[PDB]
């Protein structure tokens, strides 16, 4: 491990552990180092694994909107991953906080991304179960997003789900009320909070109260096309909300530019 990557300044630290800029040797690829401690790991898999490492491998085959593992590491007391680093990045929360709401056009190019990566997961197996603008990174080079931070992730089901260590804001009211939650329609409800946060420059919700009563107020101008979109997407009922498919379909989502093209017009 220390032989392969030289070792940079570290990145963040946190719920998901410590997260340092890198190198790998063999090739000067830019990487990010995450190590992790044993006793804080809570979900585990299978080797004897972080759940993480799990739903990584089977998100990582191939092209993808998803932060790639390239390799890991157990030690005595720890697991050490390798993760692709984009180079210049920025995530998602530090660029809308930098920049305020979004032009719709570069909001239909990212949450176009988001949804084409997390149908990737779900395709795989895999259920996020943490989307939010911290867990988004963009190559600003190439416009291209990349999901990161599985650590709160599980794999895919049709069955309820009755545990939840993601974000509270971004949760539906489901969870709120019942804590119960079904996969995909929780994660549509988190990508409405999403859009919501792309084009007002903050999320619609702080308060429990205010999931669950799931009136939605928009601060800034915006589309009404747009507005329908995130309304369904937040709608009380898991069941009234929008599959992928009718997202992705919907009107607000038409002519969607190109990551390089995003680049060109609203990053370089
Ligand atoms: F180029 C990169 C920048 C951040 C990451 C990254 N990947 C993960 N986390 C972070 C991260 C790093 C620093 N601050 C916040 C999150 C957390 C769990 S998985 C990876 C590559
Ligand atoms: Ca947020």
């Amino acid at each position: 491990l220390e032989s392969q990557y030289q070792v940079g300044p570290l990145l963040g630290s946190g719920g998901f552990g410590s997260v340092y800029s890198g190198i790998r040797v063999s090739d000067n690829l830019p990487v990010a180092i995450k190590h992790v401690e044993k006793d804080r790991i809570s979900d585990w898999g299978e080797t004897r694994v972080p759940m993480e490492v799990v739903l990584l491998k089977k998100v990582s085959s191939g092209f993808s909107g998803v932060i790639r593992l390239l390799d890991w590491f157990e030690r005595p007391d720890s697991f050490v991953l390798i993760l692709e680093r984009p180079e210049p990045v920025q995530d998602l929360f530090d660029f809308i906080t930098e920049r305020g709401a979004l032009q719709e056009e570069l909001a239909r190019s990212f949450f176009w991304q988001v949804l084409e990566a997390v149908r990737h997961c779900h395709n795989c197996g895999v259920l996020h179960r943490d989307i939010k603008d911290e867990n988004i990174l963009i190559d600003l080079n190439r416009g291209e997003l990349k999901l990161i931070d599985f650590g709160s992730g599980a794999l895919l089901k049709d069955t309820v789900y009755t545990d939840f260590d993601g974000t509270r804001v971004y949760s539906p009211p489901e969870w709120i009320r019942y804590h119960r939650y079904h996969g995909r329609s929780a994660a549509v409800w988190s990508l409405g909070i999403l859009l919501y946060d792309m084009v007002c420059g903050d999320i619609p919700f702080e308060h429990d109260e205010e999931i669950i009563r799931g009136q939605v107020f928009f601060r800034q101008r915006v589309s009404s096309e747009c507005q329908h979109l995130i309304r369904w997407c937040l709608a009380l009922r898991p069941s009234d909300r929008p599959t992928f498919e009718e997202i992705q379909n919907h009107p607000w989502m038409q002519d969607v530019l190109l990551p390089q093209e995003t680049a060109e017009i609203h990053l370089h």
